[PDB]
């Protein structure tokens, strides 16, 4: 059986291709007083963390192998010698990081074969489509990719660096200013969770804004781990507010929908009907509730007055890439792509492209 | 570019709309009501106190031709507002329902609707498809019927198809009957709504019922609250569970007939030997009747008790699966390679109503 590793900036997704989820999803992390992903974060108090993948590239390459080693041995249980091995990339991943990712593989872990798939593509052979362009929205960094017939159109790729830890941090920020105190890295823990079961995207954020101000049938109560209840209004969408306006957080960046539309303005014109017509969500920081239907409004008011717009967002989104990438490696055509040991060893590096 | 249309026929609810989406477009109840000329579906239901309501698709066959042709009018113009003649039209189909059944159907689509092409699959086939897969077991759990459904190679095996009649409308009359030992009225059509909605949003399939008894009679950490449309909260305890045990033990409402775990077994060893092992690993739940949440490891473990001790068996319940008949319709009307397979106006007109099969 082969195996399907997602390597994200947060969080690894690792699995078995035919499986309609990934078996193990943990942290990217290395830590020493070394201990990886949840026995890494289990001994918190104790340990200095690295994140071995920075913004969705790879930049510390031992402690990437360490993360590869425990993804095979403690959380897979498997042989890695044993089992061809799609692994996952960012969108412009510079062509010598694939190539130290498969002589890593192959040399280190002597995969009998393996494959690299980028992110962005593998969530939209997941949703069904081989044309059209992805939001991916993770931990530490967020993209928009269009791609046409499986090719991700590396001129107009979009990296924006606001994503799911940004937004943590932000409502850490807020939570505060309303008179709690979410400061600690135990509290941005707490934080989090609290980011993941009650914020939402307002359809119209100064309408909604209104509304919080007026009455209280926006709050929400949340019990701390101490169990101390706590109430939430307004930063509920404030939160994911900054998606849209990066200027939330100081950022000059234009937000997901002009960051989406510019993206299609980089492509060639005949393609871009089929680019609105299929807007594809993914990664954990597209969950939030309302944002469907707010990037349909927001790129709407952006495109040309007639056109389609239709924005897919599966239910299963945070774990698409993933899923993409079961999918692709179970297919009887896809077999003949693997690149093998063999093929490797004569070719050498160049073989990954 | 031409959109087809999937249309999934069933006893309680058409599900109608589009290849290509994800979802029907149209959901509604498979009911034609006259004056006490005719309504359809919603109407019919909100005008029920000035109608007599007939439901043409008995257990999954259809048995009224002219109700059901109201039913695909009322689809086409009112519903999908789609003139019939201008799209290829997927229609569905009960397991082992008859060929002079589904030569009708065709014959009116044809000859009645004026459609320039046409496919009837049977419908766990289709939900078969839409969990990625062209071999495995299907228990296909709808408003008026269950089927066990072996599919090998894409083909549904007619000699191994187990029908069972109870299904939504029977735990629907059954929870209604174990809440009124509690003390609780509910006896009006509007008031076996409410119930409706209590089995949909409440119940449960246990892991272990007796167990689940246990636990019910020594504590109150199964219960549950709901709110009826008059404002007054009510209390439901271990009927949460007990309505849809009913799909294993179908004595609960005096049938003398296996639950769906041994129907599914019974199925499967129906099947040449060499075949089972696939079935096994590969038992898909269909059916807005297999909803319920804890199915799919109750399941798991009834037939692993069943089964052969070394045997590898898993359950497939996917989250869409309430629709999963009229997704795997959408899919496949979608393929490039499906595209030959329509029965087109000149074949069905050169060949004859035998084409269809
Ligand atoms: C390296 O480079 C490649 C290039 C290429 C990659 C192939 C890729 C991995 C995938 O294999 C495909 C994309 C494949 O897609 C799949 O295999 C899997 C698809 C899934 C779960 C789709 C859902 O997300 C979808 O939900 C929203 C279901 C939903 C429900 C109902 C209707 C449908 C409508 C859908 O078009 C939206 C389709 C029409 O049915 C569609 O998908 C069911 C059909 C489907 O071929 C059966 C796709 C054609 O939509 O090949 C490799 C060999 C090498
Ligand atoms: C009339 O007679 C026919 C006979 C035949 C019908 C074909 C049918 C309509 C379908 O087109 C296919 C069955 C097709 O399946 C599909 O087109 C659609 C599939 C979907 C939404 C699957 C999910 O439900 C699935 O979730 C649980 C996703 C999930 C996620 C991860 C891994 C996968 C694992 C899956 O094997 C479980 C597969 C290996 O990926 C699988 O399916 C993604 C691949 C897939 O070809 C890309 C199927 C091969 O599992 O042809 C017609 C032309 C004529
Ligand atoms: N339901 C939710 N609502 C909002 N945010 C969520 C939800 N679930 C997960 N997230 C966020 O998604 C992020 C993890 O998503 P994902 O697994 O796609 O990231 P990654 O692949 O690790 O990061 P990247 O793609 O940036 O390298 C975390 O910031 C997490 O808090
Ligand atoms: N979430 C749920 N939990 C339990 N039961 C449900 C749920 N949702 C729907 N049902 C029941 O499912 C039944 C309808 O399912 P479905 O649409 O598959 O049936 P159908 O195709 O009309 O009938 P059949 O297949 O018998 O001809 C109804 O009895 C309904 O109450
Ligand atoms: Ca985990
Ligand atoms: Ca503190
Ligand atoms: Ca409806
Ligand atoms: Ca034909
Ligand atoms: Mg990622
Ligand atoms: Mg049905």
């Amino acid at each position: 059986t082969a195996l399907v590793c997602d390597n994200g900036s947060g969080l690894v997704k690792a699995g078995f291709a035919g499986d309609d989820a990934p078996r193990a999803v943990f942290p990217s992390i290395v830590g020493r007083p070394s201990y990886v992903g949840d026995e890494a974060q289990s001994k918190r108090g104790i340990l200095t963390l690295k994140y071995p993948i920075e913004h969705g590239i790879i930049t510390n390459w031992d402690d990437m192998e360490k993360i590869w080693h425990h993804t095979f041995y403690n959380e897979l249980r498997v042989a890695p010698e044993e089992h061809p091995t799609l692994l996952t990339e960012a969108p412009l991943n510079p062509k010598a990081n694939r190539e130290k990712m498969t002589q890593i593989m192959f040399e280190t872990f002597n995969v009998p074969a393996m494959y690299v798939a980028i992110q962005a593509v593998l969530s939209l052979y997941a949703s069904g489509r081989t044309t059209g362009i992805v939001l991916d929205s993770g931990d530490g960094v967020t993209h928009n990719v269009p791609i046409y017939e499986g090719y991700a159109l590396p001129h107009a790729i979009m990296r924006l660096d606001l994503a799911g830890r940004d937004l943590t941090d932000y409502l850490m920020k807020i939570l505060t200013e309303r008179g709690y105190s979410f400061v600690t890295t135990a509290e941005r823990e707490i934080v989090r969770d609290i980011k993941e079961k009650l914020c939402y995207v307002a359809l119209d954020f100064e309408n909604e804004m209104a509304t919080a101000a007026s009455s209280s049938s926006l709050e929400k109560s949340y019990e701390l781990p101490d169990g101390q209840v706590i109430t939430i209004g307004n930063e509920r969408f404030r939160c994911p507010e900054t998606l849209f306006q990066p200027s939330f957080i100081g950022m000059e960046s234009a937000g997901i929908h002009e960051t989406t539309y510019n993206s299609i303005m980089k492509c060639d014109i005949d393609i871009r009907k089929d680019l609105y017509a299929n807007n594809v969500m993914s990664g954990g920081t597209t969950m939030y509730p309302g944002i469907a239907d707010r990037m349909q409004k927001e790129i709407t008011a952006l495109a040309p007055s007639t056109m389609k717009i239709k924005i897919i967002a599966p239910p299963e989104r945070k774990y698409s890439v993933w899923i993409g990438g079961s999918i692709l490696a179970s297919l009887s055509t896809f077999q003949q792509m693997w690149i093998t040991k063999q093929e490797y060893d004569e070719a050498g590096p160049s073989i990954v492209h």
